[PDB]
């Protein structure tokens, strides 16, 4: 692979491969871009194919968080960390107490948390050494249910959709389809039904379907079904990809809006998509309801708050609308330009002079 | 005594005699190992024999907290105060004032804690001279019984032990014995019928037995018959030394898991276990709760953390099964090798330079 | 090129890409070893057809600085900057504004100075953005010619040679070969002349030829048979791999002693060199004497003092010689290992806990 | 040996035991009182064959040095550091770097310097580790020449003890016996010269005597009969002991004034020498100008300041007359009882609270 | 008056007269003794019929408190302020403003409160220029009703009474008589009853004794009744110099031990009740709960630990005994002694020398 060339494509900042071969610590450090504040971006960690495959997921995982951070309103750049291993067979205290170091080593400019392969216990580990790394105070601990937050997100980007796609932002009256029943899609489901919303729910776990269906009385279908069903909105709260060649077709929804990350199988889909008129709530900025609840952490924990912050995803779905028309893009197109508009509108009305700017680190 | 053979033999970093004739002090300080971090080590006060009696002591107490912390899991290295004097005549301010100073004076080496013959209120007056003592907070005053805590820890030790055993962690219909009903037996024995297990029990104090037999419907033996009973697993909750060459062959119990101090009266005892194949937590690593407990007030004193601290000890037991085989060692032996493995690796993954390292003082 | 084998293979800490894309920066910096303290490694600016080319230069280099470093003495480890690009025609201020703030956010982990295809200008632009630089203070431009010095490194070390060879150490009657005669290797001469000592020498530039002819009464031969002559000493104070095959047969003297790098072709002429009985003083330890230099800057420049830390290196290859007749090792072997040991020898006996550790950054 | 027995004895504060298997460090740091500021004294480094020698020396010499200090109008206390081990064949980096780390931990209550067995190479080393550590000075060494200092003092100390004697002040004529004539006692010669006084001298070493014969006018008699001669006054600045049964009676002068330590081989011979009319000048009154000297340097080192604050030596000698008739004591126990006055009067009269108090160690 | 004279008699270390003009201020700062800590006194407010008996009143208050706060076992010295004008006419912002910044002034050395004419509204307005102020604190506000920890102290330090007179410290069947029934005297009564005592009491106010009388049984006398009452126990919780020649001879009570300040009239009275044979807990240490309250706010005020300060009160009041028989003095006299002893022996046993010495500030 051509690490140069990459960078310089997309100007990532850096690079940073950490080792330590007593504790068999290989980690790759991506942070694309700090012009709104330090990056921040999860640790993931997972078994590789190849070194090539690792090294791009960081870097295309850290331009990723760029995006999705700015569009979320936060001022944080975006990073990310990939470390080679087995999860499950692989991981030690000393090899986190190294990364840990590593990190305090890069003084700031990078605050690491959970992902994919990594836990609280792992990020308490990172947490002696340093104190870069989110998502582990006792604050966040007690009230700090990634879940709800999440979810009021995407009820709320779901307003902005209706209201965009029929005229009001009540969802009172309208039939939507919640594909997947997980801890968030729960919450979704409480958001809808307290609202005059009536439901139409799947998941391949049983049990899953009955708590729904049971407690907000929801018409539960089959997987598959989903698709189908007749209905005004569609929150595909599972996996991605669910939009494609096959499901788009049937879509009989009008909007689309749910909490699955990269709910696209490819850009093509979202073109489509707004060939056929159906209003799409894009992904990364509608889920944003997470990260938004991590980086409050560094303000001092404040649940409320975090609520608050995440409101804003309504303005921003609006907002992304906006674009939209303005310049007769896609929706998923506009995420990207938005983000990017902000990142550049924000660094030129701060570039006074400052013996003392002020900073997200707040001593740290 | 030859004190600087005995320092070399296990590369003890300092001993510290302090005195002031004014107040009648008379202590001597022993630092064994700082490696991973402050030493940590309770401030016993008794009368003592000879100078020479002294010394030793608390020679070999600073050694045990070296492994006892480190096996715990903890950022901290092995200390230990010894004062010579009465405990019931001979304290006064002005002692602890001049001790309070020297230690000050270690900067940060050693940290401080109340222990047989010194009180809460001797390490308050401690306190007015260093902030390097822990175990006075107000916060861990109030929710810091340390009881529930350490009885938590060889409830969770237990669980390893079971699983290892019998092949499941479930205490769901096993026997148990429980030596002595103090204020941890009592927390455990809690723990225990709460999951369905049965309880044979004795103590000294009648008192004692009847709460328990009452509360949760245990069988009271006498104290002499303890050893003999018909059970899965046997609870050494008082004093220690009762595995013995009398008891040990009473033994019906194939697992040995209590809170007791120095449950072996020697190594051998230690081997004979091993050859009669019952399963021994070793004593020091499945008592920690009590350490770790304090050693969290050093973060500002949060109960749900610590608990959550103490939790590893099942981790820390199950590990000591591993290394058992991976030797073919008896476990007590493995407990020692597991401590300095972990002093050995957490070191050399820590050996690159930072200007701003972070440690467990957090200020102080 | 697989980095993290590389890397694993000798266990470098860290590798950091760094890019700008609007100032055209790509520069890589490696951290091989951070034990003594923090990496020091100059800045070489250079044209690089391959990636893997400059990252392999960069590894190299750092590890290399990691021996030298030691060797030297210096409470500092091994790091070293790639740029990659044409000094003659791509500089600009805006790349060295960048990389000065990359190495600002490494917060002194990594301590740069100037080299091939960097000047006192470039690091000046750096010095703008971080104190993490030297050979800029306006002292060490005032009295610390980083040629003198070197030169005088040279000198020490071949007296402490000749005394390995040539009984005494005295440099009197001695008629040595002076390969090359850039700065250093006038002064080397100016000292040698100054001594009772004989000079035959070579170079490609005619008119340094004629200088120290003049200057110093030496014969001036032909830059091919250099070799060749009979010498007491061969100073090869031009280009590397001057010591191979062709070369080595082709050598008369007895001792081996220049401020060139990379002398030797490969290990096998430093063992060829071995059982010849040629005294072949380490170029990397002999010539550090500009790194010494640039050092002591860390500390508030002091060309005494600076000076008197060059003297050591006498001491030092003396200490190179006795390792050799302690392992029946080659000089070029043996040099290795006395660093390796310093290294590890002292960090055992620094890892005592202390709460404000000094070192060599001096609150920079 | 019963350690808190001797040190309740003298009410020492701390006894300090570093070891460094590793290294070989052995050594004991000795604090006897820090009343009037920190602990300055000696790093000793020699060999023992009983820890219990080591032990002793430590805290005697300790002690000596709060009486020194204090005597010597200085703010700061008394302290020792044995360095057990053959200094001409067991020192090595390592063990310095530990013993400074001990020292860094001690924060301030000592201060350490070169003494018999080490070197300012020695206090380089410790000087990577700490600020705590005297006589290291660029400018100190630029221009602190200890022996040109003391012997000042000793010549200052020399005339306030003509005054009581001889009548008046000047050495002018006076006829004086200089025992031993290594640098200090040069000097003490040049200034005698260079004032009209005679001198008969003595030595061991040949060549010493002709310097000083040449040089100054002086005759040169045999090394056993020194005592005899029929001179003025006797200046003992070679050995210790010098002061006992047998040349006492063999003595003629009426002033005792000389560099060297533990002049007196007991106190009997203070004892005696008192009725005899004979005034002796306290040794270390006398010979402080070293200490003086390096402790300037805590102040940002002035020659100058060094030389007025030597100077007082004469007052000192002074007021331990005064401090004999005053209480009909003999000059040694005055000095003794001067210097306990000052201790407690000084801290007497600096008990009220402050909460920025100034120390000597100007922010070390 | 003599000022220096009176300073020196009882060794004052400062008198500070502050003024404006301005607004009016007339003060006078009076510091006693700082030997144990900065010194904590009331600042009293009042209309002065001669400067001198000003000056004489706030020197004679302060080296109270400086017995007082010995003796209550604080880490503090006695200072006082009087400021001469009628509290109800003369008081404005900026007089108050001018006091603060003096205060600030003396950094530390002297720490106010609100006393006899002053308010927390003035304290809160000296507030807004020094934290070297106390009872002000939102926390002290909520939970710090200075009463019922006086009284709890009261309570404490009347059970030690008991213990030595009786036999026994439990109050349970005693009669008490409790002159005055204000909000301390009030909750004592509780603790009393609560305890199983019996009450007989008094007021000049009906009401007062109406409601001890309902709530607690208590049997009700006239003032000038209360004397003469056959009880065990006469608490005098009202005004002092109760105890006089008419007074003395009628009582019935064995152990007096009360809330009210100078309850002696004469020291002669002191002894009189030694000569009775009356048990009596000298005023100053028994009713010390109030300034133990205040002091705690300094270290950050907490209820809980503050009680557990005033219950060493008890330990006091049983030291004051055995210092009575230990030199044969009546019980006033054994209060001062210990107060005296406490200063000498704290400062002794802190002379060693600490670079970082810690104070009751606590960053203030």
């Amino acid at each position: 692979m051509e690490i140069f060339k990459y960078m310089e494509k997309y100007d990532y900042e850096q690079l940073v491969f950490c080792q330590d071969e007593a504790s068999g610590l290989k980690a790759v450090i991506a942070i694309h871009d700090t012009t709104l504040g330090p990056a921040l971006g999860g640790a993931r960690m997972w078994t590789y194919n190849a070194e090539e495959e690792a090294i791009e997921d960081a870097l295309r995982l850290a331009r990723g968080m760029t995006y999705k951070n700015a569009a979320a309103g936060l001022n944080l750049g975006g990073g990310k960390t990939v470390i080679i291993g087995d999860p499950f067979a692989d991981k030690n205290e000393d090899m986190f107490r190294a990364l840990g170091r590593f990190i305090q080593g890069l003084n700031g400019r990078y605050i690491t948390a959970e992902d994919v392969g990594t836990t609280v216990d792992d990020m308490d580990l990172i947490h002696q050494e340093t104190d870069y790394v989110t998502g582990i105070s006792p604050a966040f601990g007690s009230s700090g249910n990634p879940s709800p937050v999440t979810a009021y997100g995407v009820y709320r980007g779901m307003k902005a959709a209706a209201k965009e796609a029929f005229g009001s932002d009540s969802l009172e009256g309208l039939a939507v389809s919640v594909q997947g029943l997980g801890n968030v899609a729960k919450a979704l489901c409480k958001k809808l039904n307290t609202e005059g919303a009536k439901l139409v729910v799947t998941d391949v776990n049983k049990a899953a379907v009955s708590a729904a269906v049971a407690e907000e009385g929801a018409d539960a279908v089959a997987p598959n079904a989903i698709y189908g069903v007749t209905c005004d909105i569609f929150a595909p709260c599972a996996l991605g990809a669910v939009l494609n060649d096959f499901t788009i077709p049937q879509l009989k929804a009008k909007v689309i809006a749910g909490s699955a990350d990269n709910q696209l199988k490819d850009p093509r889909h979202g073109k489509y998509l707004h060939e056929l008129g159906i209003v799409y709530a894009p992904d990364y900025v509608i889920n944003a309801g997470g990260v938004i609840n991590v980086a409050d952490e560094l303000y001092g924990y404040n649940r409320t708050r975090a609520m608050k912050r995440v409101d804003g995803i309504y303005d921003s779905i609006e907002k992304i609308f906006a674009i939209s028309k303005r310049d007769g893009v896609p929706s998923y197109v506009a995420a990207d330009r938005m983000a990017e508009e902000r990142i550049a509108k924000v660094a030129k009305a701060r570039s006074q002079f400052l013996q003392d700017q002020r900073n997200i680190l707040n001593g740290r």
